[PDB]
């Protein structure tokens, strides 16, 4: 009874595969619900007047041996995004930790500023523990994550556009 959601990814417009994620609704239900709803689009419109939906959004930064950073569906550059609760929402808890590749964690701009931006880790990032809320994990498609990672760079700039071409709940 953890929900599962997915991204179908394109690289330069072409399918790269599917990433399937399990969400820790048992541990961080409010955070999991935000992410689940951003996958389905079911809540409609955000504060921005744009759809609360990851579909069509790009990864703004992809950093080899660190993580993929995405979820800015209003600007695609790491300065936008919003949650189903409004512009920001509180840090629910820090129970789950950044233990390795496949960890799903919320990006933020300090305490209690969760929106829609998220991280998919490609390494163990323990220094983020207690600062970023971990709310799930990749359960299928780490090879897709690796393919995306290879289009990244140290600055995070991608050599081809990395887009969530479709998403939803399974
Ligand atoms: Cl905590």
């Amino acid at each position: 009874s953890r929900p599962k959601v997915f991204f179908d990814i394109t690289i330069g417009g072409s399918n790269a595969g599917r990433i399937v994620m399990e969400l820790f609704a048992d541990i961080v239900p409010k955070t999991a619900e935000n992410f689940r709803c951003l996958c389905t689009g079911e809540r409609g419109m955000g504060r921005s007047g744009k759809k609360l939906h990851y579909k069509g959004s790009k990864f703004h930064r992809v950093i080899p041996n660190f993580m993929l950073q995405g979820g800015d569906f209003t600007r695609g550059n790491g300065t936008g995004g919003e949650s189903i609760y409004g512009e920001k929402f509180p840090d629910e808890n820090f129970q789950e930790k950044h233990t390795g590749p496949g960890v799903l964690s919320m990006a933020n701009a300090g305490p209690n500023t969760n929106g829609s931006q998220f991280f998919i880790c490609t390494a163990k990032t323990e220094w983020l523990d207690g600062k970023h809320v971990v709310f799930g994990r990749v359960v299928e498609g780490m090879n897709v994550v690796k393919a995306v990672e290879s289009k990244g760079s140290q600055s995070g700039r991608t050599s081809a556009d990395i887009v969530i071409s479709d998403c939803g709940q399974l």
